[PDB]
DNA sequence: AGGGAGCTTCCAGGGGGAAACGCCTGGTATCTTTATAGTCCTGTCGGG
């Protein structure tokens, strides 16, 4: 089953019957980011609702508002984030009435794409790539190992959908943080052409250097370890074929065959991309040194 | 190094100097998912501008909107998920000027909680378990070996 | 030991005083509506 079942025009029917929106300001995002920075400072993942009006008060504080309603905006806050499905609400006869709330995961991601300092590191990806390559690995032993249903449900099924699968997805956003990280240097390289060309020189190379020597150790890492991936993946769909098969499982292991194509395919292009700038930035660089010559 | 570097006034005052903020609309939100599930149906985990506007021509078609300056209101919603830092675009001089896509991790995020039918499972937690106690043991075993 | 009356102590009853609770009025926040003005597009025409 696809992870989307729902056709482009089905999602759209289905998205405009349940009317889905999200509307979080400079302050809400604030305060969800203070919500977040708070719960990960404590030790039971729970925060009471006088300690959300507390954070509240330090946001509106930070946003030098008035002191006046700020119990009821704080409630209005609260309720926006529990209608916004950013917060779950746990309301116990046990604790007199008194409300718990834990964040959703909703919630969780969005604060930690702000917050979380999220750089690129070549060491993370081979340690990622080490786990699922053991893991995959471990399933293609179970599969050519054989078995029943319960077999290739609990030792081949679950590790591809619940361990593979949430390491290549994470992978993948470690690609798209890269991809970022390249956009906001080209800006970077721009800025210093524009305030002094000549000083700037050394300062761009490096920027290009420094980029390009990561972009090429990344790929060269996921190039060692992709054939050994697609290998068991292929080990796998072969055990699977002559166990009689497994439509789920021939699924699975196509969609993580195409993700695989996926992640490999993307650091050849961003290296042709960074490339085609690098000329550019070099040749722009040569001519406005070097032609001018009084 | 706390994962979360800044205090929470630090945190505020950064916030607020950056300006960062979310503004998620029905149509903008269906056009993202619709992004989101074109974008995962190709090989190369690219989209161009054209298949983009194809895309939002049909969300629009599916709010049975006016077919006038579709074109226009998609450059728009376009230019509004770029600067929303949902959408990465890649203008290469190689590429004759057609501008590349490719959805930000936030954009992905956003998109999968709506999308992503999540319900919970013990054999992933089982196997998760696993995988971290053979890390760990790893771990404290080249501890042990020391270096 | 039983029965009644006196002294002494504690509870019951009265009276005051203010707060709290309940209700209304207006203010403050929030949201919507309404209008205006922009911005861009589209269309037409004419000219090149």
């Amino acid at each position: 089953m696809s992870e989307y079942s729902q056709t482009v025009p089905e999602l759209v029917s289905w998205a405009r019957k349940n009317d889905f929106s999200i509307s979080l300001p400079v302050e809400r995002l604030a305060f969800l980011m203070a919500i977040a920075v708070l719960n990960s400072e404590r030790l039971d993942g729970e925060m009471s609702e006088g300690e959300l009006i507390d954070a509240f008060r330090e946001v509106c504080k930070g946003f030098e508002q008035t002191a006046e309603s700020v119990a009821v905006r704080a409630n209005n806050a609260i309720n926006d984030m529990v209608r916004q499905k950013l917060l779950n609400r746990f309301t116990s006869e046990l604790a007199d009435g008194n409300a718990i709330y834990r964040l959703t995961p909703l919630g969780i991601s969005i604060s930690d794409y702000y917050i979380r300092q999220r750089e690129f590191s070549t060491l993370r990806l081979s340690m990622q790539l080490s786990i699922v390559a053991n893991e995959l690995h471990r399933a293609a032993e179970a599969a050519e190992e054989g078995g029943d249903e319960f077999h290739w449900h609990r030792n081949v099924f679950a590790p591809l959908k619940y361990s593979v699968a949430e390491i290549f997805d994470s992978i993948d956003m470690s690609q798209r943080l890269m991809d970022e990280q390249q956009n906001f240097v080209k800006e970077d390289i721009a800025a210093l052409l524009n305030q002094d060309w000549q000083a700037a020189i050394a300062n761009c190379e490096q920027l290009l250097s420094e980029t390009s020597g990561t972009l090429r150790e990344l790929q060269d890492t996921l190039e060692a370890a992709g054939d050994k991936l697609q290998a068991n993946l292929l080990r796998i769909q072969d055990a699977n074929m002559g166990s009689g098969g497994s439509e789920l499982v021939d699924k699975l292991v196509f969609d993580l065959q195409s993700k695989l194509d996926r992640i490999i395919s993307w650091g050849q292009q961003a290296i042709d991309l960074w490339i085609g700038y690098d000329r550019h930035v070099h040749k722009f660089i040569r001519t406005a040194i070097d032609m001018d010559k009084n």
